[PDB]
C-alpha cells in the first residue's frame, strides 16, 4: 500500500460491479473497495503527479471511510487512461439516503446529535492534519452495516476526485457551501478554511431535520446568489430542542472568522451531551437491517 | 402513464463521454441495430418533442420507463437520434494546434445559429450553448443537444453576464440573447481552444463575467468579419445584443464562399479522427 505512488491497479485492485463510483476489491485480502474510476488524458496525468505531492497524510480514523490510494490504468497509446480513486467500503448506505427512506423525510434529534457528532469526530481528525474536506453533505457521510459514520475520503487532501477529467471546470450544487467559497462582489477570491467543512456541518444537521438543505426549492443560481447575502439559515419548525438549535447557530455562523473550530463545536451541549447514546445506535442498526430485506 | 418498457426496443451500450453529460448512453435500436442517445433519469419531455423538429436539432424518438422492484425507483429513459462524430469540444481538441480553420468556424456558428433561431421563435432558451452540447454526425451535420434545460451549476464559461446574479442584477435575467452570447464563446473556443477565463477557477470566472469587458481573440491572424461576429455575440449589455436572425445575417455568417469544401473537410476531418 502506497499513497505517494500512481501505480497500474493489476494485482493490487479490481472491479467488481457499479466519475462513476464501482464496488471493488483487494486482490490479495478480498476486502471490498469502493473505487471512483475517472477518465483522465495522458496529459492530466502529470496534473495527478504534482497533486500526489499536494497531499498531506494522516492516519486511519473511525469516522473517516479510509482512502487507499490512486491508481493509474493505462489504456493503448493515445486512448484515454484510467485514474482510479481507491477507499473503505460503507454498505448501509449515505445519510441523505437514510433521511430519504424514513418517514416524513426527517430523523430525531438524537440521531441527528449522534451523527452530527461523528461528523465533527472525522472532520477533527482531518484539520488536525491540515486537511479539509470541503465537501461535506448527507451524500459524503456514510453508514456501515455496524451504523458506523464515515466521511467519504477519494483522497480529500488534495482533491484528486474533483480537478481531474474537466469536473474542474464545473461549479456543483451550490447548497452545502458556505458563504466564503462563495466568489461575490464582497469576497473576490475564494477562501477556502477549515471553518468551511463546519458550516457544511450545520446545512447537514438541517438537510437531517427537514430533508433537504436550505434553499433547496430555489435554482442552483440563485442559491449560490443568496447564501452570501442571506442571514444564516434556520430550522423551519419550532419542535426542536433549545440545544439543536443552538447548534445549528453555532455552525452557521456568516463570518468564517467568527466561526467556532471543530473541538468548540465538539463541547457544545447539543454534541456533547448525548444520554440517548446507546440506545440512537440500536435503534440506527435495526433501520438499516429492516431496510436491507 | 401509457411509458412502456424499453427491453427488446432499445439497449444501452457505453456512458457518453464519461460523465460530461452525466447519466447519457450511447444506447441502441435492437431490431434496426441504429445508434441512439438515451438519457436515464431516476424517477419535460413534451419540450424535446415538438421542439427537436430541426436539422440542427438532435431528433427525440421517445420516452420509456425501465421498471425497477416496488419501492426502488424507476428509470426514464429519453431517447433521441445520436449524433456519432463527437462534440466541437473533441473537434478543436482532436485538431492539430487546437484551433479550426475560420471558415469551419463560419460553418459550424451559423448551424447553432439556425438551430437557436428554431428554439428562439418557438419561446425557448437553450440555456447552454458550449461546445460540448453542439455535436457532429458522421457526415458533418451540426445539432444542438440538451435544452429545456437540476441542482447541480455546470461549466461557467459559456455563461452571458446578465445570466448570473450580483448586487446590480439580483434576478438572473435568462432571455433569448443569452444564447448569442454563449455562440460567441463557443466561436472562440473553436478559434483557441478554449473559452476565455479558462485558466481561472470556475467559481473566479463567475465573479469575472459579469465584470470584464466582452472577450476578445488572442490573435490579429483572424478576418475583420470574424472580429465583428465574435463583438456581435459578445456585447456585454443583452439590451443592444442582436438578436438570433440580425447574426444570422452578419456577414462572417451569411457568406460562406466554400460552404461544399468546408462540409466535406469536416467529413474528411471526422473520419481521420475515427481511425
Ligand atoms: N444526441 C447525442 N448524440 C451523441 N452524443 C450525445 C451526448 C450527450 C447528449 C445529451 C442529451 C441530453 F438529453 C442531455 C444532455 N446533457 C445533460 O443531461 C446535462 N444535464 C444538465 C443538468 C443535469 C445534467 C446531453 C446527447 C447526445
Ligand atoms: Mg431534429
Amino acid at each position: 500500500i502506497d499513497l505517494s505512488s500512481l501505480r497500474d491497479p493489476a494485482g493490487i485492485f479490481e472491479l467488481v460491479e457499479v466519475g462513476q463510483v464501482y464496488k471493488g476489491r483487494h486482490v490479495k485480502t478480498g476486502q471490498l473497495a469502493a473505487i471512483k474510476v475517472m477518465d483522465v488524458t495522458e496529459d492530466e496525468e502529470e496534473e495527478i503527479k504534482l497533486e500526489i505531492n499536494m497531499l498531506k497524510k494522516y492516519s486511519h480514523h473511525r469516522n473517516i471511510a479510509t482512502y487507499y490510494g490512486a491508481f493509474i490504468k493505462k489504456s493503448p497509446p493515445g486512448h484515454d487512461d484510467q485514474l482510479w480513486l481507491v477507499m473503505e467500503f460503507c454498505g448501509a448506505g449515505s445519510i441523505t439516503d437514510l433521511v430519504k427512506n424514513t418517514k416524513g423525510n426527517t430523523l430525531k434529534e438524537d440521531w441527528i446529535a449522534y451523527i452530527s457528532r461523528e461528523i465533527l469526530r472525522g472532520l477533527a481528525h482531518l484539520h488536525i492534519h491540515h486537511v479539509i474536506h470541503r465537501d461535506i453533505k448527507g451524500q459524503n457521510v456514510l453508514l456501515t452495516e455496524n451504523a458506523e459514520v464515515k466521511l467519504v475520503d477519494f483522497g480529500v487532501s488534495a482533491q484528486l476526485d474533483r480537478t481531474v477529467g474537466r469536473r474542474n471546470t464545473f461549479i456543483g450544487t451550490p447548497y452545502w457551501m458556505a458563504p466564503e467559497v462563495i466568489a461575490c462582489d464582497e469576497n473576490p477570491d475564494a477562501t477556502y478554511d477549515y471553518r468551511s467543512d463546519l458550516w457544511s456541518c450545520g446545512i447537514t444537521a438541517i438537510e437531517m431535520a427537514e430533508g433537504a438543505p436550505p434553499l433547496c426549492d430555489m435554482h442552483p443560481m440563485r442559491a449560490l446568489f443568496l447564501i452570501p447575502r442571506n442571514p444564516p439559515p434556520r430550522l423551519k419548525s419550532k419542535k426542536w430542542s433549545k440545544k439543536f438549535f443552538s447548534f445549528i447557530e453555532g455552525c452557521l455562523v456568516k463570518n468564517y472568522m467568527q466561526r467556532p473550530s471543530t473541538e468548540q463545536l465538539l463541547k457544545h451541549p447539543f454534541i456533547r451531551d448525548q444520554p440517548n447514546e446507546r440506545q440512537v445506535r440500536i435503534q440506527l442498526k435495526d433501520h438499516i437491517d429492516r431496510t436491507r430485506k
